């Protein structure tokens, strides 16, 4: 039947406050106000696979699942993993699991974690003897290639790792539904070249805002806004229906750690929900963790006791492409590690 | 095993000869002689996703599978796809499929194609209504970030795309077995930092794999490294053959990675005692190493040129840094219409 969350965990490097970022010329007064961010997790020496491995160790310890029962390891990220022609998933496996199941990367930009979750679910269900799968995320968004404040204005990017242990056997939470929606007509929005033609040649800084204006120019603003809207609506409604629930049945909404303006436009003023019913306060101190926001968010809600037995949680995730994922998770019991 | 290959395709940019490489100083006489490479596919303008999409079109058209029946799109690669925070697999879906199933990237360095094949298989088997899945590969290995001749001496890297359509419903070949083996103890071989500690900080290029191998071996020991790599290969081969109820003698054609002659001799010819003539050696040496797409390219070559015949078993052999190994036994059921005699 259904699948469980058996464990989860994060590794978050020390927060850099918006005030420190203001002082350092990293962001201006206006972006501080438009996003309402308070802090962002920023790494010093730690690389992405390192942070993913650390998070996985926590998630595995809490899961009580033996390495021999981890049948798949999936590592998701959206930025450079540190070494080309190197297998970071294999690093995660060596360090946090030490078994010999297949280990590979799964990427879907800011939706990677949920994309990996989709494939993990499938892998587990594809054979009767499979027990658990480990999913991690990790990213390090440092100069010179990335500017966490302005590479994509309205979202502030974080360094860190997240991890989740999925199981067919049991756990403290139950995966009631998981739905992914794809709207590839939008792919050109995040690259150079003609939106409906081939991509421009390579581009390793990073400047999303320019590509989005070029896209809207060619496709039309009305078409663009409507497609994003429709894709978001289809994933929400799809996940809720699959779980037998409505938004009113949902106690907590895990939202992407985007800036306030984006969250209001996409969620608060659209679904008419209150920020206190979401992970808004957590996100604005944390920052966008690549494809791992929903994992960090759900971990937070559970670890802090904000989610109680019987209650439903809604994970909301979006990635350039576009792809949207939504999941409904039911908390069965408060894990040992919660407070 | 009950999955089928319904289609497959490649898009290879024009070949650059070893002679031209020699003349331009990319290749010395010793490297030409040890690898025995004739040519390598090199793109001019074409980007990785672009070549992936071109191969997918060919693969889908051949398969005759409708977009509505493509339930998953997986794009595999081992090098920079061209634009950060952009979805290459969404490009491939838009250009080549035009549908709305999930589209995502799967990577496992040079074993990427087979790694995506594992996940695609699982996905299809995970729900009764599912039909087909599209797997693509695409890379572009240009300077100054990468050196196709020198970055990993002994293997010459190609630009290009490949694609495969996997169906539960039917196709011209049957996937009889697919087996994946993992030795994460070797991950350190392809990066800086201590092989058994954390990675060194972000390498700002150019890719130098031999530097890392020497450092790994110096630390872990040559004896240990060679034996583990060998054991991994052996497990995948034996696992795949046994899962198919076959022995190596029952295999008509072996699709090998497109590595240099010296490496293929060491890994395969002098190890398994199989005839290079029975392998995709001649094809690979004109193509180069297509990231994680060689087993797709090689199988496509064997089928397209009629070198593989109904009832005959084919062995796919793939390996990537990590290490990860995949082998697969594919039974050809009928010559498709795009195939020569």
């Amino acid at each position: 039947g259904d699948l469980y969350v058996a464990g989860c965990g994060v590794w978050l490097p020390p927060p850099v406050t918006t005030e420190q970022a203001l002082a350092a010329g990293h962001c201006d007064r206006r972006l501080a106000s438009s996003t309402r961010m308070l802090s962002v997790a920023v790494a010093d020496k730690e690389t992405p696979a390192e942070m993913a491995a650390l998070a996985a160790q926590t998630a595995l310890d809490r899961s009580g699942v033996a390495p021999a029962h981890v049948d798949l390891v999936l590592h998701a990220s959206l930025y450079f993993q540190g070494h080309h022609l190197w297998a970071p998933s294999s690093y995660v496996q060596r360090v946090a699991v030490g078994n010999r199941c297949p280990a590979m990367e799964v990427r879907q930009v800011s939706n990677g974690g949920m994309a990996a979750l989709e494939l993990a679910r499938a892998y587990l269900l594809a054979a009767p003897d499979r027990v658990a799968a480990l999913i991690t995320t990790g990213d390090r968004m440092h100069p010179p290639g990335f500017d966490r404040w302005s590479s994509d204005p309205g979202t502030v990017y974080a360094d860190g790792g997240t991890a989740l242990v999925l199981s067919r056997q049991g756990g403290f939470a139950r995966l009631r539904s998981l739905v992914t929606v794809s709207e590839p007509v939008l792919e050109g929005m995040h690259r150079g070249g003609h939106p409906f033609g081939p991509p421009s040649p390579e581009e390793q800084a990073v400047d999303l805002d320019a590509h989005k204006r070029a896209y809207v120019a060619e496709a039309g603003s009305s078409f663009s806004v409507a497609r994003v809207s429709a894709g978001q609506e289809e994933a929400l409604t799809g996940a809720l229906e699959a779980a037998g629930a409505g938004l009113d049945d949902i106690s907590r909404v895990v939202l992407p750690h985007m800036g306030w303006r984006r969250l209001s436009a996409a969620y608060f003023n659209k679904w008419h929900i209150q920020p206190e019913r979401t992970t808004w306060e957590f996100g604005r101190r944390t920052g966008h963790l690549g494809g791992g926001d929903p994992i960090a968010g759900f971990d937070h809600l559970v670890g802090s006791g904000r989610l109680a037995p019987g209650e439903l949680c809604l994970l909301v995730s979006v990635g350039a492409g576009f792809s949207w994922s939504c999941a409904v998770v039911e908390l069965l019991e408060r894990p040992s590690w919660a407070a």
